[PDB]
């Protein structure tokens, strides 16, 4: 079976890591990972519990590593273990990819030097200290490397793989078996086409957040100097 | 604060009640439920492993119900207990919604009876015995009650009910802090739109589950004829 495994960690953006979960999982001969130092219990940042299936040493070589964003990416940048068991999957795995703010996670723990990426807009301007080409666009790839922002990317990006990794008819089969086919009510979910006073409201309400990262970033950076 | 729930049942399509949950706990003064016969675990159709955190008699006078679908949706359309709480609920709720399968537990609850609503493509045909009017659309609204196709439509409601619990700027700024802006690799998220061969794998597969919820569906309609 194709091996796919999310990192589920406390305070995750459960969506980041549950819409591509739901298509991955829906494809034939997979075996889909939840995982964490243990199996057992890591409660999103919603509140919402999940049930990791994994540890790190008892997980298989994947094929698939899938890092979710939330406010958790911020002790995981400075989390040993977790980074150098990504790096180890990301050693062999033909996809390496991550939602949102989980990709400073792959930037902490040096998969990002020299590689073009994209991360959650108000923390963008962390991925050039990590080694990063930043790129501003939905989805960027670089090799084996896939970094997408936005709820439903890790979905998107899961039907790009699903025909990579069988046919496109199998990756539209999974899409008609969904009906998958987003039609958002608003057209604010890029800063570049929100009301400008939109964007300040986030920014505002992301700056204590952010500060925060930059100190974390800039220790993740320090170690990777190193 | 507002008082949001969902109901969690075995076999759910966890990605129907993920995706508005965390849409929905952005809010400001909210309260999100999942929502069982007791709180513990409930395992998706996918195997993820989701935890109810209330129970029918001690969940609070709910603002807004949502019921997502999944392959459990037919032992739950003959489940007095969650049915009857359904429509105690629905009665007093300013909103009454579901996603994709959702619907047909509202036509077994006797939710639709004169109702204009949309269900998942495959089983559109059970909306008319349980007294809906079928639409085809992917959102359909009748006063308080929302219906919609597709395993993602209820981020899209959620900033449709966002809006009307807050204000527009309010789901915006949800939308943007998500930074929710979808694009689709493929097109086959309709059966209008997805290859004719595509279309055909997948209700081939659905004929066996579409057989026994005719069963299922004529049974429930027969209570409600009662
Ligand atoms: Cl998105
Ligand atoms: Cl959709
Ligand atoms: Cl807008
Ligand atoms: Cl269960
Ligand atoms: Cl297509």
């Amino acid at each position: 079976a194709v091996q796919i495994g999310f990192l589920l960690f406390p305070e995750v953006q459960q969506l980041d890591l549950t819409g591509p979960h739901d298509v991955l999982a829906s494809l034939p001969d997979v075996q889909v990972h939840l995982i964490w130092k243990e199996p057992g219990p890591v409660v999103a940042s919603s509140g919402l519990v999940l049930q990791a299936t994994t540890s790190f040493a008892d997980c298989p070589p994947l094929d698939v590593i899938c890092i979710p964003g939330g406010t958790g990416v911020g002790a995981l940048m400075e989390d040993p273990q977790a980074l150098a068991f990504i790096r180890q999957q990301a050693a062999r795995a033909r996809y390496v990819t991550s939602v949102c703010t989980g990709s400073l996670v792959l930037g902490a723990a040096g998969l990002l030097q020299g590689k073009r990426a994209t991360t959650h807009w108000a923390y963008h301007e962390l991925l050039a200290p990590l080694g990063a080409i930043p790129v501003h666009e939905r989805v960027v790839r670089d090799g084996n490397l896939l970094t997408g922002t936005g709820i439903t990317a890790g979905i998107d990006f899961a039907l790009t793989l699903a025909a990579e990794l069988f046919d496109a008819a199998t990756a539209q089969r999974v899409q008609l078996q969904l009906e998958y086919a987003p039609a958002p009510p608003f057209n604010a979910g890029s800063p570049d086409t929100a009301p400008a006073s939109v964007v300040q409201q986030a920014r505002q309400r992301a700056a204590d957040s952010l500060h925060k990262r930059r100190e974390i970033t800039l220790r993740a950076a320090a170690r990777l100097a190193a």
